[PDB]
């Protein structure tokens, strides 16, 4: 009913910046609001510094994103929630650029990150980024 496409922008194994794009696609016949949708990107947090999120660009308006971080060090995640943005039946958000850095600009090893796949250089359906609608997993598979 709803799915995620992904593309990897920073393919560097060890990096100060995780960087890619999401695209949320409504593949059914019912209109949704993004406010009911929760997206997660999974990575390993090896340093204690706090994490920062940046959206460089999205057609939906970056003001409409509600980012947060959660989970253990070994399975951390970026979580995206949203304000009341319409996702019509059959429609898509278009690109949601995401950047994750440490506040202290420390380096991060992406080769340990569950959701990292630098073979994906153009958008494609991607099961290692999850979607939840109202508590229920509707797209993808979380770590384990």
């Amino acid at each position: 009913d709803v799915k995620v496409q992904y593309l990897c922008e920073n393919t560097q194994t060890s990096t100060q910046e995780i960087k890619g794009k999401f695209n949320i696609v409504n593949t059914g016949n019912r209109d949704y609001s993004l406010k009911d949708i929760v997206l997660r990107y999974y990575f390993t947090k090896e340093h204690n510094s706090q994490l920062q999120f940046i959206c460089s660009y999205t057609p939906i308006g970056s003001g409409n994103l509600i980012p947060s971080f959660g989970g253990s060090g070994d399975e951390h995640y970026l979580q995206l929630e949203f304000k009341d943005v319409k996702l019509p039946a059959g429609g898509q958000t278009g690109e949601i650029q995401f950047v994750i850095r440490y506040a202290d600009n420390s380096f991060h090893d992406q080769s340990n990150d569950y959701s990292f796949d630098p073979t994906i250089k153009a958008f494609q359906d991607y099961g290692k980024v999850t979607l939840y609608k109202n508590g229920e997993l509707v797209w993808g598979t979380p770590p384990g």
